[PDB]
């Protein structure tokens, strides 16, 4: 790891939006920062994520079909984008899992179906915007993840959701019936001091119930 | 920081569910670590977040009434639980603000409404279903980051969503209307090795566009 001081990397992260064009990133070391980000936590592991990388000039042409031309800067000029989408489906790959090691024999069925019951009646049975909700969340915590990873790997990082919601899952090659869009995360050397942001005092946003 | 290694912090990060019913935390610090994570980014930097932070026997019971009984033991042993909450009309909150620039008198009206342009006619124009996406997203990342920060002060955590969605604003005290529920992070010092998990191979879910 380039960077592994935890408070260096988190509280000196800003969004980057002009990075160097001359840098490029190696699909081995990009889907291992992608491997390092899915650490993250999700509700029943269900890790409803999937990443779409446009790292080629041709792919950021496509991609950018689908993306708002003030956030063309970060397209053009990044290493790397990662797409970050929610499978909205999660549930049942999650499940093809478990069914498979039983089909091996490796499990009764009486374990497959005390796995299952941990998990599916509540997300077969979920509504499409619960489904979407989830997905979203899962998609949100490895995005965070990934832009501190990126950081860590001695990049930087901007996330973005200026996007066409309607265009971006097709344009991706990507099922629309399942795949929501969440969030780019562009990936690459900063070329330029990043746009510096405040907080709120947190004081404001926080309540003691008692 | 007490965990200052990042690697650590966030690869060796497990969802602990059992914590030491004698650890207790100051509010200052669990103020501080609220501070820390919601350096997380935003979009339009609107900070959609909302903490409720439940730390005492009587707001524990209170709360309990609001999440599913499978989440009790973590709510029941944590040194505290801070549920993160979306807020929905974050848009006006970050507008009053700018009003209040001007109302010093140490910017033009015309940059006060250039200022409000950039975001301001964007989110209210958005469906209600828009403005919770954009909100759980950053309740998600800035929840990502307590998590980690939970870890660099030396303790350890759980994010929770397995709550009942119409009692916890309410119960919160918060204007169902304005916030909508997103999830718990229950914070202490572990008192069970937690359980493991695994991850997909994360090239499952990596699909190189062009
Ligand atoms: C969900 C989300 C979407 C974002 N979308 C954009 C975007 O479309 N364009 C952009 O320039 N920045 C985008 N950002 C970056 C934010 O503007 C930035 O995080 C915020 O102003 C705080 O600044 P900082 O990241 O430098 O600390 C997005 C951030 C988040 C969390
Ligand atoms: C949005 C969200 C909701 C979660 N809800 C619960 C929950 O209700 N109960 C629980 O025990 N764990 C909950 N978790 C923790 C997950 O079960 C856990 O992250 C996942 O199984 C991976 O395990 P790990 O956190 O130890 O890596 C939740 C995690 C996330 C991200």
């Amino acid at each position: 790891l380039v960077n592994n001081d935890l408070a260096d990397v988190m509280f000196n992260r800003h969004s980057v939006r002009q990075f160097d064009p001359n840098v490029k990133i190696g699909r081995d070391e990009l889907q291992k920062m992608i491997a390092e980000a899915a650490t993250a936590p999700s509700a029943c592991n269900l890790q409803s994520w999937h990443f779409v990388v446009v790292d080629t000039p041709e792919a950021k042409a496509k991609f950018k079909q689908a993306v708002m031309k003030f956030n063309y800067p970060q397209v053009d000029s990044a290493s790397a984008i990662v797409f970050i989408a929610g499978d909205t489906q999660s549930h049942y790959v999650y499940r093809d899992v478990w069914n498979k090691v039983y089909e091996d024999g490796n499990i009764t069925k009486e374990r497959l179906d005390q796995i299952l019951g941990t998990f599916l009646p509540l997300y077969e049975n979920a509504t499409p915007d619960f489904l979407k909700f989830d997905a979203t969340i899962d998609c949100s915590v490895v995005g965070m993840q990934l832009l501190l990873v990126a950081r860590a790997h001695g990049y930087d990082a901007n996330a973005f959701s200026g996007i066409d919601f309607e265009k971006m899952i097709p344009t991706l090659g990507l099922d629309p019936k399942r795949y929501v869009p969440v969030m780019g995360i562009a990936i690459g050397k900063a070329a330029q001091e990043p746009l510096h942001t405040t907080r709120y005092d947190a004081k404001t946003q926080t309540d003691f119930l008692a």
